[PDB]
């Protein structure tokens, strides 16, 4: 519904490929020049944005303190234009939330999945990788979606950083992460 139309309108605003050692998958432009991709998609410090070689300014590989894997990685890329500021839009309420998984990928361009209520999953190990403050809908996915964008209309949840089986796993995108300075 609403939720797909907004879907279609982030994409245009936020959404880009990039072409990580993965794959080419969905960023999200979260302001400025300030994105975010998953770390296991391994991106380097210059990357190809719809193929484009582009050179990535800033780039913070974002776990736990404690090595506990978020999954996470922002990174300031160095593009002319600015993404509009979708932090407002950020949605830290997560839990009882419909939501919907947007991935734009090579492949998945712009598949709007509806995956139901996501819940708040926190730390959870994953076959012994300790992984902290993500998102949890309990969900059959077909896994490949790294990155795509989980969320509802004028609500960013987070990025579906590597679900697999019934549980898409999800980072939680909380604006704390995008305070510019604390």
């Amino acid at each position: 519904g609403p939720n797909t139309e907004f879907a279609l309108s982030l994409l245009r605003k936020n959404i880009m490929t990039i072409t990580t050692s993965k794959g080419e998958f969905t960023g999200l432009g979260i302001h400025d020049r300030v994105c975010v991709i998953p770390t296991h998609a391994q991106p380097g410090d210059d990357v190809l944005v719809n193929g484009q070689k582009i050179r990535v300014k800033d780039k913070y590989k974002l776990v736990d303190p404690e090595n506990i894997n978020l999954e996470l990685t922002v990174l300031t890329l160095d593009r002319n234009e600015k993404f509009r500021d979708i932090r407002g839009f950020i949605s830290e309420d997560l839990e009882g939330v419909d939501a919907t998984l947007v991935v734009h990928s090579n492949n998945f361009t712009n598949t709007i999945l509806e995956v139901g209520p996501v819940t708040m999953a926190g730390l959870i190990n994953l076959s012994s990788t300790p992984t902290n403050r993500m998102i949890r809908y309990d969900y059959a996915t077909k896994t490949g979606q790294c990155g795509g964008v989980l969320c509802a209309t004028g609500k960013i949840f987070g990025i579906h950083v590597g679900g697999n089986g019934r549980q898409g796993f999800s980072a939680q995108l909380k604006k704390q992460y995008f305070v510019e300075k604390q």
